[PDB]
């Protein structure tokens, strides 16, 4: 089959997730055929650097044949079965097994789904119920950000700060409430990064007061805000959260959809930024990509309540799935014996860091160069002395973002945000590969600006 | 590795969806190891027959070593790539372009999910964003059915029509409302099955007439309801819920997640009982559980006005997943190419249900039997005579599935309503083997109730 040939069935036949069909058929869609360790090859033979992992996701990169197997061997033997009806099955014990012993104490026990969307709704369902059974109906509201992202579920889309998702669903759903983003380019003001850190966290407890404490149920952030454009928040921010929900008695919930499973040199960041959750959702890097699973790790305060309710009403059919897991589990063990996790702590990520600063910190219009493990991104600028952002934030974005898919390599833009999120494992040389021709596609942005007026 | 030890740690790590995990834990779960066909095999040894086919959806069978074949081939290639980035993959065109050719015409595009729940919270938003297209922002509700269950996203929750959800998570969210279910047995009264379909879909019109029709998006239903309990509508409902609907100008919403894939003997459940939906949600058969996928059917209406509304909003990291698309595509073709689904409809479906009544016709405690193609139930009565229902609907249903179990047989039981759903290539040899071993457990049924209080 031709690539006109993909390009029209896909047009006919299939909707994307977060697209305009309308354009994306005219335009016609790249069509992606094969991976191997950080590279991609499209129907047209050019060979790709995949500086996002998939979607955030392929930690281990591409070309695990390993866990081909493993899945293979799974679905022979027993490829579904329910854990709805007193059941359970080896796989999924296993995985829970080896999950215990990777995540902090005090989460040993695991509620499972089939992507992060899923385990937002889960947790949400799971912090309501929790303050019922603590005997406290009221306790129901769930705090987030704007330019948070917690998935795509009604609840995950409402508990997301993301008014272009709002608008279409008539969200967000009640019990929801959202604080502004400890973003310091924009709102630092003549304040230092770590006095801001203190302010935007505040800001939690302004919104607390304002709702009253005896109706917030929970927090909810990812430790770096990912979607939303690789914000790092200051290292004061976290440990007053955290002070503050303790101060009012409200549950702290760390969306780890991105940064669990290594992302910041930490197996997950609320590690890295020194808080302690609840509870926290996780997808994405659980299994690679490799296969789809997420999950709710619960700790033991919020286990012991959900438990003493009796039946939780909550599941699905996948819940568990045998192949699913036993891939999660081949994952999860490489990461570790592999020494993947402590790679990015001790070696690439700090590599990937300095290498990151020293080549993108010289661009007129770059600004804010930031990250840690290895997340990274900077920011489209229009004048770095006044902090000036571009106006229509985003079109810029796009129009560096094309550049880099032109040049066959894959870099998000967030609005005006450029991000990067390589797979984990990807070797030095591949990170200077990769700022070679990221710093040829800025000289090409930057001349490509001025050449329109910009 | 011995029952014991996977006993312990599942009861010390997993979470199960919707049970009382401290009951669980107690008793112990059931270690499921291994499939071949309809059958399974416990930790134990125990082989046993799976009358539900995992959970209503391992529709070919266990032990389909050609699926396993098949992702082991896409993994090995291109595990995952996402569908977000103006790209795709020949694995979820190639599954789109064969969906198209086994559904209705008009319904050309598809959008992919990973679970019948997330389906269900896309079709909500597509539904709500689709109104707004048209300059109707108050057509925003959504109506379904008590007892009616479209999963356990809290969208989808709220749909659904199980008070036990409902009152875990502070739900249904705002913009959906309820009518009663066409359960003839129970609200039948002195009309002929046929007269109360009529009257059981005019709920819906006098519904949307309390609300105002201006204000009702769609109506949304499974043409049968499953874990309610298998409720058969009466061959005048679905023409006449249609009727309603289009006087309305109300989408109106097929919930395929069971009825999908060749449960009924057609294709897809709204095929048997003659109406034409707008839209329907899809999972469990798509893979036969070999692997998470779901996906929405968009009929032209409504991917029209999506369409016309650019950008939408929505989507999971895992859509359209190279690995599920390709186990799909296995199906699916298996499903057409193997004569499995027409087989249900000419051979093997008449059979069951020519025995299935043939069996349980003649015990004392038993009445409204029913079923189509491979899905049948029954109820537990108090006394046949005055329809009436034993107390505590949900109690003797218990007894008589514990019976089921003890004898290695799984049927389940949905209240005191008793259902089954095994794989749609159960030979006749087989449906004779599960009713044999089903009979002798009700005539124990009979014996235990008349020992112990009728
Ligand atoms: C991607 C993401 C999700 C949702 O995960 P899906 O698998 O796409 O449903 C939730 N939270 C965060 C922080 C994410 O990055
Ligand atoms: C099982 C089911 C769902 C939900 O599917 P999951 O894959 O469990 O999320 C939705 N609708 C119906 C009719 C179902 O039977």
């Amino acid at each position: 089959r031709t690539t006109s040939q993909w390009r029209e069935l896909d047009a006919a036949h299939h909707l994307h997730p977060f697209t305009d069909t309308a354009s994306l058929n005219q335009a016609g869609a790249r069509v992606m055929t094969r991976g191997e360790g950080v590279y991609l090859w499209d129907s047209e033979g050019n060979k790709i650097i995949d500086g996002m992992a998939g979607l955030w996701c392929v930690n281990v990169g591409y070309g695990r044949k390993d866990f081909a197997e493993a899945a293979r061997r799974q679905m022979e033997e027993l490829p579904f079965y329910n854990t709805f009806f007193k059941t359970t099955h080896p796989a999924v014990v296993e995985l829970s097994s080896l999950l215990a012993e990777v995540t902090p104490a005090g989460f040993d026990r695991v509620f499972y789904t089939n992507s992060g969307s899923e385990s937002v709704d889960t947790m949400i369902r799971m912090v309501r119920r929790y303050w019922d059974v603590q005997g406290k109906p009221e306790k129901k509201t769930l705090i987030g950000r704007w330019n948070g992202y917690h998935g795509s579920t009604i609840g995950g889309a409402s508990l997301g700060g993301m008014k272009y998702m709002h608008e279409q669903g008539d969200l967000p759903i009640p019990g929801m409430a959202h604080i502004e983003q400890p973003w310091w380019y924009k709102h630092g003001k003549d304040m230092t990064p770590d006095e801001f850190g203190v302010v935007a966290a505040r800001w939690l407890e302004e919104k607390i007061l304002e709702i009253g404490a005896d109706k917030v149920a929970a927090f909810v952030g990812e430790p770096i805000q990912g979607a939303g454009g690789v914000i790092v928040p200051p290292a004061t921010y976290w440990p007053e959260i955290e002070r503050i929900c303790r101060k009012y008695d409200v549950l702290l919930v760390a969306d780890e959809v991105i940064c669990g499973f290594g992302r910041t040199g930490e197996w997950f960041g609320h590690q890295h930024f020194g808080f302690q959750p609840d509870l926290f959702t996780a997808a994405k890097g659980l299994s690679s990509g490799y296969l789809p699973i997420g999950a709710v790790f619960v700790g033991k305060r919020v286990a012991e309540g959900l438990i003493a309710g009796g039946d939780f009403n909550h599941g699905f059919t996948y819940s568990g799935h045998p192949v699913c897991a036993a891939v999660a589990h081949a994952n999860v063990a490489a990461l570790r014996d592999e020494g993947i996790v402590q790679r990015v702590k001790d070696d690439i990520g700090p590599y990937m860091q300095k290498r990151w600063r020293e080549t993108f910190s010289r661009f007129e219009h770059v600004d804010d160069v930031r990250g840690v493990g290895m997340v990274q991104a900077f920011t489209l600028v229009k004048n770095k002395a006044k902090r000036e952002l571009f106006p229509d934030f985003g079109e810029i974005g796009t129009l560096c973002r094309d550049i880099f898919f032109r040049n066959n390599l894959i870099m998000r833009a967030c609005g005006d945000h450029i991000v990067s999120a390589p797979p984990l494992v990807m070797t030095r040389a591949e990170v200077d590969e990769m700022l070679a021709v990221a710093e040829r596609c800025l000289e090409e942005f930057e001349q490509t600006l001025k050449a329109r007026g910009l």
